[PDB]
């Protein structure tokens, strides 16, 4: 029930939202002819369709009409009560569920966004019904469960108490199982995700229930050291070899959280994105197996480079002819039509195409 | 390093030559006040300046003195050994087919061996003399569909053909290296035909592509016109320049049409503008340029003007909308509709 995967060219997935409306026909064709795997973000097409659920459903139909093999993934945050969903008004009707801290204040991110009590079974029941409405009744093929590291953050202990924290971690396991129970075996569960930092690293997890994990921070944020980059690549290799989907999120030399980089004119962003592609692309191809996908851009809104294309993505790749080879911080991989080399320490990389 | 672009009116570029001499005061001012983007063709001003290089250099200085924003592009054929260049005698001082006959287009013009690196270094040196040492702002690299034509496998063999294809990629890369990142590389081009199509290519190095045959030659079908428009839109959204070469109801190759009087030529040119102009506006994005005439010599309609090119246009306020062969587009001061099947067109100026 995985997306149809191919080595003909670099395997590419999409993950973004266009808030101002559906993809144009030209945008939908551009996307649908270039990938079999897309998650549509919170807010997608809300300006014209009112709710994310409505926008995503109409978009899922458009894309699959163009590419019937496309797997369209419903973005549904596991932890946060985002306002641009019809579901938000239903959650507002259940104040008995609302998470509170040890002092009684409502637990809200940046003081505005409520965080879910995953230990509450009624909530979990409602939350999984939202997902199953999108993927069973609707036209999506799976769900993207965001925010696992936010749930597991030790900082939440100061807010909840240790006992409620353990209850909420248990509730994360519960809500994944119940998600699977409700959407069936033919549907995809994607979650965020694999993460490598100096103090804490999460590998592919909950494997009895989940199908795909994103490596959202590859090469950036707290995951920019050679040690954490190597761990992300090795975990992709290990997880994919064991039959899972892995989506590696590359960043085009900067991210949407870098205020100075985001202030730069579009021409400068494109120069940076072109110069910055080779290294994360070589890292991805060094460790990539079947069912591994690359994403490369600087954010999750359509305009954050998400519809950019690069000639590297059209070049013949072909099946891997040998396993990844590692010597110290240096990695290399042979494909039928390309050779890859990358040094995690110096950030030096080389891709030799046929 | 792009030409300065505006939506105030239809964005216009020029692409022609005047072999009898430089533009006159009036002709120079006409072009300089109406566009920031011109390619000067082979032969320009050769009668009085001897070579295309010297004629284009003198013209580039004249036009830029009138409009300092003017980007002037040097015509340098990527494949063909034209005689009205000083560089022709250097080529003469230094490509074989399988039968040994000299490879000459229509028996006259030699064709270049892009595999040979000595040639490539010379060729790019000629481009660099014109744009780095000289006053031009970039180079127009013609003839890419000729180079790629599969029929050349018959003339050269599969091995040499693929050497030449690689050579084209090498010459483009070597051009950019020698002229720098602040100069423009224009090439011909995007082409859509029923059996063979090329979109924007070599985007690592090139800035601009011409759609030379829009609506005409082998690209007159609704299928190929739509391909051209869609590729303009994609490439310009990707950050490239696109030059759409419209034809004024006929072309310089149609003998009978070319033998008609100017008054009839102008009548047909006026009647034929709305359709190709609406196709361009339907898909146009930033850094898209329209050209409208019946050829590449100054006198082939190239300094004709139309009120449509003075009308307020304004920024696009919506995306191209396509239903079947029908396109529409909303600008701040005009609504566009065109039907590629019936060739009906409306430009509702406001």
């Amino acid at each position: 029930h995985y997306p149809e995967f191919s080595w003909d060219t670099v395997p590419i997935a999409f993950h973004f939202g266009k808030s101002q409306g559906l993809l144009t026909k030209e945008e939908a064709e551009f996307v649908a002819t270039r990938s079999n795997f897309i998650c549509l973000e919170k807010g997608h097409a809300t300006r014209t369709h009112g709710t994310t659920e409505a926008g995503i459903e109409a978009e899922a139909r458009q894309l699959k009409n163009l590419n019937p093999k496309m797997k369209v993934i419903f973005y549904w945050n596991t932890f946060l009560d985002y306002s641009m969903f019809a579901a938000h008004k239903e959650y507002a009707k259940h104040p008995q569920w609302w998470l509170r801290t040890t002092t009684g204040e409502l637990d809200r991110k940046k003081g505005q966004l409520m965080r879910y009590d995953l230990s509450n079974a009624e909530f979990r029941n409602w939350w999984t019904n939202v997902a199953a409405k999108a993927v069973v009744d609707g036209t999506c093929d799976g769900v993207f469960m965001d925010a696992f590291p936010q749930i597991a953050s030790q900082a939440n202990r100061k807010l909840w108490g240790d006992e409620k924290f353990e209850a909420i971690q248990q509730g994360l396991q519960d809500i994944i199982q119940e998600t699977r129970q409700k959407i069936g075996d033919d549907k995809l569960i994607v979650y965020n995700g694999i993460r490598s930092t100096p103090d804490w690293s999460a590998g592919f997890d909950f494997a009895e229930y989940t199908d795909a994990a994103m490596i959202e921070h590859f090469g950036h944020f707290q995951s920019a050291s050679k040690e954490t980059m190597l761990r992300d690549i090795l975990e992709m290799q290990r997880a994919a070899k064991a039959g899972k989907i892995v989506v590696l999120k590359g960043w085009a030399g900067f991210t949407f959280i870098d205020d100075q980089a985001m202030r730069k004119p579009l021409t400068q962003k494109r120069r940076v994105a072109k110069d910055s592609l080779k290294f994360p692309l070589a890292c991805f191809l060094a460790g990539a197996q079947e069912n591994c996908y690359f994403i490369y851009n600087w954010g999750y809104r359509m305009e954050n480079g998400c519809l950019e294309w690069y000639p590297e993505f059209d070049k013949p790749l072909g099946k891997p002819v040998g396993e990844m080879v590692r010597d110290g911080w240096k990695l290399s991989r042979e494909y039928k039509h390309a050779s890859v080399r990358v040094d995690l320490e110096s950030k030096e990389a080389e891709i030799r195409w046929r």
